[PDB]
């Protein structure tokens, strides 16, 4: 079927939407170029509609349906209970898009009479009617990027589909501790979610060692969203429901996903009926639950198609990465057609083909890759990277506007080892936090889908205990990473890295002269700045930051 149906109605923003970066000098010492960086508006939508909307036409074999049995089987092992409605208001972030029923996120995390009331009665419309479709809004999303002049143009707005507030509670109520467990009992050590960025690495390179003549490659569905059928999302739903759960739980699941999940009619903000989808909805609790088993399930299935020997998968929602033995090089090439092959009759072609690699170092994977340096004594530490442009041009954009969400501070702390979040976010970000007082300030940002309140004094302890005390010794970074980071700079006006050391020296004092965690702050965060380095001894639970994914789910942690 169609992955949607537009009536003509245009998909409207209900605010003011900035799009080019202000010429501010607090950003244009991080960057000079400000033309280059932008942010997605309304304005791009159709041309996201043109692309996320086709037909399907998916076809399953028998590879299918045994990978679907073994799931199966693995879940029927799974005891899942249901949220109080204290519980999932709880988990209800501060500033969610409020209710059109006269109450909002604030009335939620307060336990309000009225949204509690509201609440209930959704609650028990769910179990009273498994049919009706369930309402949603389709927005715009605004995201910032900086420009790729190879790629022919910008990058079309995201669109997020979601339904009223009072919904998304009485998703977390059947659904949140199912999400929250499910995943990886049923996909084991493939499911990505439960790794922090160096048990990640660690599964990669461990894997990676694994294999005799190692091959590896990832593989990018072209619209992932779009390509979920209905049957894909009642398939899903028949893995929920070979769980351990209570009868109301089971109930609300099915009208949830017969109701929301498999479809229902389009929204725009100003009232209006954009249309109608028959796919995924980006912006609902089970997203990225129902994303990661969906493309293990294919990815699997057409493996076993492809006839790959000693396969590996590594599985973040749509972002999939397959580690096997290679049969040589032209043999590989045929093989990876043919799991392409299926992953297209199961309703999953690709965006970009797949391609054989054979060097670990050049496997991107949800976005980033493995690399390697040094620590103090010169042994060897692999950790995480990335091209670091998008995190730059989202730097610059927060440092000039502000933003409810700090996708620098996620930044710095998933990619702690790198010598561009070590040298110039850390070093920007703490400059200017020094001149505003608000070292102290706690700020939200996005981890695996769930918004934390983190404190930025606070990252050296978080990077101790997520990377360990080698984050603040790496040195000796690899010519490819380093040319890379390089590259960038020059691309984006970014001040080089020997600017920075000088700025670090600076705010290094700076924190050192101060009390408490900010002075921890300087020792550890920029010991690389200066040639005379201080003794860094082991600082005097995160798990929960990486266990499940959420994203486009409204977790607030
Ligand atoms: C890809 C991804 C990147 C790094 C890792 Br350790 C896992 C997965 C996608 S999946 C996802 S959700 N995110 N957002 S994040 O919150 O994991 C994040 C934020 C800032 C830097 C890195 C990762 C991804 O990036």
């Amino acid at each position: 079927s169609m992955s949607y149906t537009w009536t003509g109605a245009l998909i409207t923003p209900c605010a003011a939407e900035e799009s080019k970066l202000p010429i501010n000098a607090l950003s244009n010492s991080l960057l000079r170029h400000h033309n280059m960086v932008y942010a997605t508006t309304s304005r791009s939508a159709g041309l996201r509609q043109k692309k996320v909307t086709f037909d399907r036409l998916q076809v399953l074999d028998d590879h299918y349906r045994d990978v679907l049995k073994e799931m199966k089987a693995k879940a029927s092992t799974v005891k899942a209970k249901l949220l109080s409605v204290e519980e999932a208001c709880k988990l209800t972030p501060p500033h969610s898009a409020k209710s059109k029923f006269g109450y909002g996120a604030k009335d939620v995390r307060n336990l309000s009479s009225k949204a509690v009331n509201h609440i209930h009665s959704v609650w028990k419309d769910l179990l009273e009617d498994t049919v009706t479709p369930i309402d949603t809004t389709i927005m715009a999303k605004n995201e910032v990027f900086c420009v790729q002049p190879e790629k022919g143009g910008r990058k079309p707005a995201r669109l997020i589909v979601f339904p009223d507030l009072g919904v998304r509670v009485c998703e977390k109520m059947a659904l949140y501790d199912v999400v929250s467990t499910l995943p990886q009992v049923v996909m084991g050590s493939s499911y990505g979610f439960q790794y922090s960025p160096g048990q990640r690495v660690e599964f990669l390179v461990n894997t990676w060692k694994s294999k005799k003549n190692p091959m590896g490659f990832s593989y990018d569905t072209r619209c992932f969203d779009s390509t979920v059928t209905e049957n894909d999302i009642r398939v899903e739903e028949s893995i929920y429901q070979c769980c351990d759960l209570a009868p109301e739980a089971r109930q609300a699941i099915k009208s949830l996903t017969e109701r929301l999940y498999i479809g229902g009619p389009l929204t725009n903000s100003k009232g209006q009926n954009c249309g109608y989808r028959r796919c995924r909805a980006s912006g609902v609790l089970t997203t990225s639950c129902g994303n990661t088993l969906t493309c293990y399930l294919k990815a699997s299935a057409a493996c076993r198609a492809a006839k790959l020997q000693d396969c590996t998968m590594l599985v973040n929602g749509d972002d999939l990465v397959v580690i096997c033995e290679s049969a040589g090089t032209q043999e590989d090439a045929a093989s990876l057609r043919v799991f392409t092959e299926a992953m297209t009759r199961y309703s999953a072609p690709p965006g970009d083909p797949p391609q054989p690699e054979y060097d670990l170092e050049l496997i991107t994977s949800c976005s980033s890759n493995v690399s390697v340096a040094h620590d103090a004594s010169g042994k060897r530490v692999y950790y995480l990277t990335r091209d670091p442009t998008t995190p730059l041009a989202r730097a610059a954009w927060e440092t000039a506007r502000h933003t409810p969400v700090n996708s620098w501070l996620g930044n710095i702390i998933m990619y702690a080892p790198t010598l561009w979040a070590r040298m110039i976010l850390m070093t920007h970000f703490f400059s200017i936090l020094l001149a505003q007082e608000q070292l102290e300030k706690a700020l939200d940002c996005q981890i695996y889908g769930a918004c934390y309140s983190i404190e930025p004094l606070d990252l050296p302890q978080i990077i101790e205990r997520l990377h360990g005390l080698s984050a603040f010794s790496l040195h000796s970074y690899s010519p490819g990473e380093i040319n890379r980071v390089a590259s960038c700079l020059r691309k984006l006006g970014v001040p080089p890295l020997r600017a920075w050391r000088h700025r670090a020296r600076n705010v290094r004092a700076r924190l050192l002269s101060r009390g408490g965690r900010a002075a921890i702050c300087g020792k550890y965060l920029f010991n690389w700045a200066v040639k005379t380095k201080l003794k860094l001894t082991p600082i005097a639970d995160l798990s929960s930051w990486f266990t499940a994914g959420y994203s486009g789910g409204d977790i607030y942690h």
